[PDB]
């Protein structure tokens, strides 16, 4: 026992502890010992993990929000991945995953030299073969046994969007770099803009003429194998959905979506459940809605009267209650202890079609196989949770991954169904450490959960909650709030993206974002209310807002070089950059190069000092060394210009850099004998220009910093910002009380200190991505696509659209 680790799994029932103790014996994972801690309910297992008495458990997706709060403070870490229409390199990953399993004779996907699925797939140990599309999905009916004539497989790899950009050039849709439909479509000849499904089908009520502001189009992902909450009834009964009041019911549990929450949402929407807002209880109204029921975990007696558990176990969130869970709820319906069962579609099977049918919110009934048309909503997968502090996440993940490779019986047991995990689970994958309850559920589901538990917040129309990113920003905001007359409040986040999440969560209202964060924020539906105006010379727009402007103060990214050089002979040259993350030094030039060649600039291109790269890549030679820090003398605008003068003659820098050190402003030894005439810049033609021609001899201009907010909060934010700006800041009536654009607490806190003022963003009848970024920046950096970058935040702002398979795209 040197590096011997313990993973304590919390079991809520005797049946779960039996299955868990089976895995302690039958499952040998090297260096990780499994321990089974027994509690009496779901809630007590959550408390045990919060107390450090257990490490992990599986929770229904409807329990994730409440688990993230006191008195539990748990966080999802491991969950079943879904098959998406945006999975890349799927055959290669599935082949690697299948080869990692410690078993002989299992199906291992076969890929070609490019990593595509081979159109024919075979299970080697059995001799069966079948056909397959680009996503590895079996073409229906093509499975043949050994010794039978095989189905001839075609390549089924052309996506739907690209096969309709050809039946046009022989309305032309806009497609991904991977052939997926873009969420926003623009008709090139009629000027219309509308929003499209994940299959490219038009969303109702989104078309706009050229003179109108386009609709707000959310990203979509086509996903397969969705489970649903359904109302299951016997065919011998006669009541419809709007006659549930007074009936006997049975639910999987009070905290699950398949047994609660989904039903409560539908009852409220259909106006069948009479109940005032939360804090005025949902259980009280439900206890008056149903006559007598079994709802495990319920605190009203009549909602527990139909439960069958023995004393001490009756109505518990535990398999010790025989009617708990999806199969327990069906059992209660079967034994006629209730008139209707609320459970997940996974509990349905064709053997129940003789006696059972589905109660639809349509006030109609349908067979079980119509559950995709007769349901109370989708139910996302459950997840393994642990403490937010994530002290044991590594050990928990290592055990489950190793247990899955070694074919341990994780997702089945002779003792019962849905023990420890959902039996329907096929695999468990580790989630990003960034993932919390908000990211896992997504923005829409999170707010539905937030509203159901009574934590919903309706912000003031007259107060703006400003999000800060550090203690210095919090102090300046506090100074701002103290003089704002109740118009400004302050919240705290760790970083700009944390502020973006708070705004989406309804915990904050506004934050200033640099350009690097605007792509994710605009993806999630946020909009810029006001922008930083930086024209130090012209002040007209700042004293009468709404008056036109000539230059917004935008920085312009230039290539600066006394020698011969043009944009076309840049390859194999001594070029430096301010940093790998900086926008002018790295983002825009690399985007130009990687579009005029095929994506190899990690110095298989150039010669080049670009800090923040591999220790001795070809980069860090012209640059202890090559650090994203002041300790590298070639970092920043001042840096990488010391390169331009000393080590090589080409620099990727903003237009301001030369004026900062030309004509003698930066002593040292080198930096005050150069002239503004000694350095000139390279245009995109290949010509040269004087360094003040940066407004024409430019690679690109970078958009200004924007204060973002929700769409519904826009009008109130600009009006409060405008009112507050007239009072405080540059040339304000009471600016001796407070300053917006400077502070004794620090520099560049809430806004950049060199900001002249804040100008209200005026939305043009164009795509919001091009409206803020500008088409030169949008096309060069993101390819004018909504799929150029992916993150956990963008995924949480993506609508999951279900489908029986992905074959609709081929």
């Amino acid at each position: 026992a040197p590096n011997a680790k313990q993973v304590r799994w919390c079991a809520i029932s005797d049946l779960e502890q039996k299955k868990c103790n089976d895995l302690v014996g039958s499952c040998n994972v090297p260096d990780i010992t499994l321990v089974c801690v027994l509690r009496s309910s779901t809630e007590d297992c959550m408390t045990a993990i919060k107390d450090g008495q257990a490490d992990a458990m599986f929770l229904d997706s409807g329990e994730v929000y409440e688990a993230s709060k006191d008195p539990y403070n748990l966080k999802p870490i491991i969950a079943e991945p879904y098959s998406s229409n945006r999975d890349l390199q799927k055959c290669l990953k599935e082949r690697q995953q299948a080869l990692a399993k410690k078993m002989i004779g299992h199906y291992i996907p076969q890929c070609d030299e490019k990593g595509n699925y081979q159109p024919q797939q075979c299970h080697g140990s059995t001799g069966h073969c079948w056909c397959v599309n680009a996503m590895g999905e079996k073409i229906s009916g093509t499975n043949t046994p050994p010794g039978q004539t095989r189905a001839t497989c075609e390549r089924h790899e052309l996506p739907k969007c690209l096969k309709e950009r050809q039946v046009a050039l022989g309305f032309v849709p806009q497609c991904d770099e991977k052939g997926n439909y873009e969420p926003q479509q623009f008709h090139g000849s009629t000027g219309y803009s509308w929003c499209v499904n994940a299959i490219g089908e038009e969303i109702a009520g989104t078309k706009t003429p050229p003179g109108k502001i386009p609709a707000t189009c959310q990203k979509h992902d086509l996903v397969t194998t969705c489970h649903y909450a359904v109302a299951m009834v016997k065919k011998s009964s006669a009541f419809q959905f709007n006659q549930l009041k007074g009936k006997r019911s049975c639910h999987s549990g009070v905290s699950k979506t398949d047994g609660w929450k989904a039903l409560v949402t539908v009852l409220v929407e259909k106006k069948l459940l009479s109940w005032d807002g939360p804090a005025k209880s949902i259980q009280r109204a439900m206890s008056k809605f149903f006559s007598v029921s079994c709802i495990p975990g319920a605190t009203q007696t009549n909602l527990c009267k139909q439960c069958k558990g023995e004393e001490g176990k009756n109505c518990k969130n535990s398999h010790d209650e025989p009617y708990y869970g999806n199969y327990g709820a069906f059992r209660c319906l079967k034994e006629d202890m209730g008139d209707v069962a609320f459970l997940r579609s996974t509990a349905l099977s064709d053997e129940h079609s003789e006696v059972y049918e589905l109660l639809c919110p349509d006030n109609t009934r349908k067979p079980l196989n119509k559950y995709k048309e007769c349901n109370l909503g989708t139910v996302p997968a459950g997840t393994v949770v642990t403490r937010k502090i994530s002290d044991k996440t590594e050990d928990i993940n290592n055990f489950l991954m190793e247990a899955q490779k070694r074919q341990c019986k994780l997702f089945s047991s002779a003792h019962g169904k849905d023990l420890m995990f959902d039996d329907s689970t096929l695999q468990l994958a580790l989630l990003s450490s960034e993932v919390d309850a908000f990211l896992y559920l997504g923005v829409k589901l999170f707010h539905a959960m937030k509203a159901l538990t009574g934590d919903a917040h309706l912000p003031s129309k007259n107060k703006v909650r400003w999000c800060t990113i550090n203690k210095l920003e919090k102090m300046k905001c506090d100074d701002w709030s103290a003089v704002s007359g109740g118009a400004i409040a302050c919240t705290e986040a760790s970083c700009p993206k944390g502020c973006v999440k708070q705004i989406l969560k309804g915990e904050a209202d506004a934050v200033k974002l640099e350009v690097q964060y605007m792509y994710e924020a605009l993806m999630c539906g946020l909009l810029p209310a006001v922008e930083e105006y930086h024209n130090k010379d012209d002040f007209g727009p700042c004293k009468t807002p709404g008056s036109p402007y000539t230059d917004f103060g935008t920085l312009r990214a230039v290539a600066l070089v006394n020698k011969d050089i043009n944009w076309n002979n840049i390859k194999g040259k001594k070029s430096c950059h301010t940093g790998v993350g900086d926008i002018a030094g790295w983002v825009i030039p690399v985007s130009l190069i990687r579009r005029q060649n095929d994506n190899s600039d990690i110095d298989s291109f150039f010669g080049s000092c670009a800090p923040g790269s591999d220790t001795k890549s070809n980069l860090c030679k012209l640059c202890t060394k090559c650090s994203l820090s002041d300790k590298e003398a070639y970092y920043g605008n001042q840096g990488a210009f010391r390169c331009l003068v000393e080590k090589g003659d080409v620099a990727f820098v903003p237009h301001t850099v030369v004026f900062e050190n030309t004509d003698g402003k930066n002593p040292a030894v080198w930096a005050k004998n150069l002239k503004s005439e000694d350095f000139e810049l390279l245009c995109l033609d290949g010509s040269r220009a004087p360094v003040s021609n940066y407004k024409s001899c430019k690679l690109s201009g970078i958009p200004p910093p924007a204060i973002v907010t929700r769409e519904e909060s826009i009008s109130d934010v600009v009006r409060i910002v405008a009112n507050q700006q007239s009072l405080y800041g540059r040339k304000g009536f009471e600016k001796d009380m407070f300053q917006l654009f400077s502070s004794n607490k620090g520099n560049n806190l809430l806004f950049n200190d060199n900001t002249q003022c804040l100008i209200t963003f005026d939305r043009q009848p164009k795509d919001i991505m091009e409206d803020y970024f500008g088409k030169p920046y949008y096309t060069t950096v993101y390819g004018a696509s909504r799929s150029a970058m992916s993150s956990e935040l963008i995924s949480a702002c993506t609508i999951k659209h279900c489908s029986n398979s992905l074959e609709v795209l081929f």
